[PDB]
C-alpha cells in the first residue's frame, strides 16, 4: 500500500482528528479520527503517518511544527499520508 492524499474541509468542530507522536518511530501518527468527520469523509484512518501537509514534506519536524502547518492552510488541508510498514525479513 502506498501514499495516499486526505482532503478535508474544517468543521466546526475541526477536521475531527488526534495528531500524537510515537513510542519508536519518528513521524507525526492519527492516533483516533471522529466518526461522521471530515477527516473520516477523507479516507484518514488511525495509524496513519503524515508524510506531507499541502505538498510540503514533513519528514524531522517536531509534532507542533506539523500541527502549525496544518493550521497555516486554514480552512481546509491536504495529508498525504502512509500506512504503517507490514514488511519484515526473518
Amino acid at each position: 500500500l502506498r501514499p495516499r492524499l486526505c482532503t478535508m474541509k474544517k468543521g466546526p468542530s475541526g477536521y475531527g482528528f488526534n495528531l500524537h507522536s510515537d513510542k519508536s518511530k519518528p513521524g507525526q501518527f492519527i492516533r483516533s479520527v471522529d466518526p461522521d468527520s471530515p477527516a473520516e469523509a477523507s479516507g484518514l484512518r488511525a495509524q496513519d503517518r503524515i508524510v506531507e501537509v499541502n505538498g510540503v514534506c514533513m519528514e524531522g519536524k517536531q509534532h507542533g511544527d506539523v500541527v502549525s502547518a496544518i493550521r497555516a492552510g486554514g480552512d481546509e488541508t491536504k495529508l498525504l499520508v502512509v500506512d504503517r510498514e507490514t514488511s519484515t525479513t526473518l
